[PDB]
C-alpha cells in the first residue's frame, strides 16, 4: 500500500460494494494480508461476476500497477475479472508536490509572490501561479507531466493550490543583503548566492544588473586610479580623523537595509571634490539609488497624491539635492513640518537622505527635537563620460563593502553633530543660559527676594526688561537681532493689559 | 475559525479553506469526498444557504485577547485551544 | 497606541482620517505628552472633538490619558 | 504582427486573429481544427502561459518606420516585410 494510493478501508469498501453477496470473511483482511487470504462468498444469490450459482474456487485479489484485480482461483477463465484503480485524485498530489517546493508564497496583503526565472514577481491582475505549474513539468514525475497541458487541469490545480495556503509570511525582512539579477549578496560575509540558493531571502527588488566576480578583486588598476581621489579630498591626517570618522560612516550606511531617517549635511566650498560622489553612487547601487532635488522639501505631501512619495518605498539611498541653497531673499525656506514624518518607519520607508550644500541654510521652524535628525560632515582640504559608461561600477561597491565590513558591523546609530548647525549654536548657548521655573527653584526666595521676582500662580515671573538687560551685554545685536526677535514674540505671556511676564530664570545668579 | 484564530475577509473566502482544513475530523468515507474543488463549492453553497440567524462579536468585556489564548482578568485562568472559541 | 497633539488639533470632520477609521477596537491610546499651551504660537484646544470621544459611536473601547508637565489653557 | 504592423490592444482580443491567419502556415493536418472558436480560446489560452519573458519596443534610435517596411539610416537600405520584423 503506497500514500499516493487511496486509503486502505475505501478499498476494501469499493471492493465490497462490487459483489452483490454479502462476505463472510470480510472483518479478517488488513493491509498486510489482502493478496494471501481468499475471499468466502456466501453466495446467496449467483455470482455477480459471472452470473452462475456458486463458485468451486474462492475468488481472490492483488495489486498490480496500483490496481486491484478481482479474480476467481482454480481456473480463473470460468469468472470475468473485475479492475479497480487505487490512484486518488491525481490533481491533489501534483498540487501537493508542486507547494513542497516553497515556490508560492503568501504576501500577507491578499496577492501571491511566486518564483520564476530566478525571482519573486509580484502581480495583481495578470496569472502567474499557471505558468508556474506549465514550468514545474520537469521537475515532476513523468506521468504527472503530461496532464499539466490541458488549462482546464492547470486550473484545477491552481484552485486547489490556492486553498491550502492558510499562514502568512513578510517580504522583504533581512536588512542586511544586496539584491541582484542573479543572485543576492551578504555584506557580513562577503559571498554570492545564486539561483535556489537565494529563495530562503525574500527579495522583491534588485539592483538591475549582474554581478560579476572577475572584477571584484583585490587590486585592479581601475580602483588604484579611483581611491587616489577619494584620498586625495579626504587626507589621512590626525587633524582630518573625526571628519573622515564621520565621512567613512555616513557612506556606508546606504547598502544597509535598516529604516531609518537621520539626516546628513554634505558641507564644503564647490568644485572641492564633493561632487564626485553624487555619479559613483548612481553607478555604484544602480536602480535603487535614485536622485531628486528640493520639489520633495518645498511641496506639501500631505496635500494632494504624492508619486513620489509612493514609489518612494524600497529605495535604499535618496540624494535629497544637487543645487546650491535657495536660503537667500525670494525663494521659500527651509520647512520643518516635513522632516517630521521620514524620520518614522511608516510613511514602509527605507531611504537614507544625504543633502550636500555649499553654504549654511536657515530654517524657519526650531525647536529641541531637531538634534535627532540634522548630523554634518565638512570637507577641510581643498571623466564624467567614463562614470556613464559604467567603467568603475565594481570600483565604489569595493569601497562601501569595505566601509561596511571595517566599521558597520555592530549598529546602525548616527551620533549628530551639532558642531556647526547653521542658526543653533545661539540657540544651545541659550539653552544653557535659560531655565524653566520648577518645583527645585521654588524654596529659593531667600536669594531670589534680592532679584525682584514675583510670584504669579506659584511661578516664579520675571519682566521683559530686567531679561532684555541682562541678555544683551553677552552678544552684539548687529550679529545676532534675528534670533533674538524671532524668540522674544515665541515665549511671551500676558499677565493681564500690561504686565508681560517670561517663566524663565538665568542661572547665572545662582 | 482556523490556525486556532478568528479571521475576517470580505474578498478572498475561507469557508473552502475551512472545508479542506475539516476533513481528517469526519468519517473517513466523508474526507475523500473534499478534495474536487466542485464539490468544495456545493458544501460551501449549502452552508451559506443554512445559515439564517446572526451572532454578535467582541461582547465579552472582561477578557484579554492574546495570540494563543485569551486571559480571563476575574479569575486570572488562561484558556487555549478549543476552550477560546466560545470567547469571539 | 501612541500618538500626539495632531489630532487634538485637528477636526476630526474636515477630510477623511484613515486613523480614525483604524481606531476601531484599541483598548487604550496615549493622546500627547504636549507642553503648555498658554504661550504664545500655541492654538488652543478643539473643544468640538472632545465632545464626541465620549459618545459611544465615531464601536469605540479607546482610554485616553493626557500627559503634561504643566496645565494647558482651554478656548 | 498582423498585416506586416505591430498593433497593440488593451479591449479587443487580438491573439485570435493571429491564429486565423497563421492556420494556413501550419501544417495541412493542423488547419482543420483552428476554425472552431472554442478550439482557438484553448491555444490562446496555452500561449498566454508561455510567455514568461518581457521585451521593450522601439529601441532603435536610428530607423525610419515606414508603412511598407523600415529603412536603415547609417548606411541607406529599405527593410520590408519579414525582415522588418526584428525591429520593434
Amino acid at each position: 500500500w503506497e500514500p499516493g494510493f487511496i486509503s486502505f478501508e475505501d478499498a476494501i469498501k469499493r471492493v465490497s460494494k462490487i459483489f452483490i453477496n454479502s462476505i463472510i470473511n470480510f472483518n479478517d483482511l488488513d493491509e498486510n494480508n489482502f493478496t494471501t487470504v481468499p475471499l468466502v462468498i456466501d453466495y446467496v444469490t449467483p455470482c455477480a461476476l459471472c452470473k452462475k450459482r456458486s463458485h468451486k474456487h474462492p475468488h481472490q485479489l492483488s495489486l498490480e500497477n496500483g490496481a486491484i484485480r478481482i479474480y476467481k482461483t482454480g481456473n480463473p477463465h470460468s469468472c470475468k475479472v473485475k479492475i479497480v484503480p487505487l490512484d486518488g485524485n491525481k490533481l491533489f498530489n501534483i498540487a501537493q508536490r508542486i507547494l513542497d517546493t516553497n515556490s508560492v508564497l503568501l504576501t500577507e496583503r491578499g496577492d501571491h509572490i511566486v518564483w520564476i526565472n530566478n525571482s519573486w514577481k509580484f502581480n495583481s491582475e495578470e496569472p502567474l501561479i499557471t505558468k508556474l505549474i506549465l514550468s514545474i513539468r520537469h521537475q515532476l514525475p513523468k506521468e504527472y507531466s503530461s496532464e499539466l497541458l490541458c488549462p482546464r487541469k492547470r486550473k484545477t490545480v491552481e484552485a486547489n493550490i490556492r486553498d491550502m495556503l492558510v499562514d502568512s509570511v513578510e517580504t522583504d525582512t533581512y536588512p542586511d543583503k544586496l539584491p541582484f539579477k542573479n543572485g543576492v549578496l551578504d555584506l557580513v560575509d562577503g559571498m554570492f548566492y545564486s539561483g535556489d540558493d537565494a529563495k530562503k531571502y525574500t527579495c522583491t527588488v534588485s539592483t538591475g544588473f549582474k554581478f560579476d566576480d572577475t572584477k571584484f578583486v583585490e587590486d585592479s588598476p581601475e580602483m588604484e586610479e579611483l581611491m587616489n581621489i577619494i584620498n586625495d579630498i579626504q587626507p589621512l591626517t590626525d587633524e582630518n580623523k573625526k571628519n573622515r570618522e564621520l565621512y567613512e560612516k555616513t557612506l556606508s550606511s546606504c547598502l544597509c537595509g535598516a529604516t531609518k531617517g537621520c539626516l546628513t549635511f554634505f558641507f564644503g566650498e564647490t568644485a572641492t571634490g564633493k561632487s564626485t560622489t553624487k555619479r559613483l553612487l548612481k553607478s555604484a547601487i544602480g536602480d535603487l539609488f535614485v536622485e531628486t532635488g528640493q520639489t520633495i522639501l518645498t511641496d506639501v505631501l500631505d496635500k494632494g497624491p504624492n508619486p513620489f512619495i509612493a514609489n518612494m518605498h524600497l529605495k535604499r539611498s535618496v540624494f535629497c539635492s544637487e543645487l546650491p541653497d535657495f536660503a537667500c531673499s525670494g525663494s521659500k525656506k527651509i520647512r520643518s513640518d516635513n522632516i517630521k514624518k521620514l524620520t518614522e518607519p511608516c510613511v514602509r520607508n527605507h531611504a537614507t537622505i544625504i543633502i550636500d550644500t555649499n553654504y549654511k541654510p536657515v530654517f524657519d521652524r526650531i525647536d529641541n527635537a531637531l538634534m535627532r535628525r540634522i548630523a554634518v560632515v565638512r570637507f577641510r582640504t581643498h571623466l564624467d563620460g567614463k562614470i556613464q559608461n559604467n567603467r568603475y561600477r565594481f570600483a565604489f561597491l569595493y569601497l562601501l563593502v569595505k566601509w561596511y565590513k571595517k566599521y558597520h558591523i555592530p549598529i546602525m546609530k548616527l551620533y549628530p553633530t551639532p558642531e556647526e548647525i547653521p542658526d543653533f549654536a545661539f540657540y544651545l548657548k541659550i539653552g544653557t543660559l535659560l531655565v524653566s521655573s520648577s518645583v527645585k527653584h521654588i524654596p529659593l526666595m531667600t536669594d531670589l527676594s534680592k532679584k525682584g521676582y514675583i510670584l504669579y500662580d506659584n511661578v516664579v515671573t520675571l519682566p521683559l526688561t530686567t531679561f532684555q538687560q541682562k541678555i544683551s551685554k553677552y552678544f552684539n545685536s548687529r550679529l545676532f537681532g534675528h534670533d533674538i526677535e524671532s524668540f522674544i514674540n515665541r515665549h511671551k505671556k500676558f499677565a493681564n493689559v500690561s504686565d508681560e511676564y517670561l517663566q524663565y530664570i538665568f542661572i547665572e545668579d545662582i
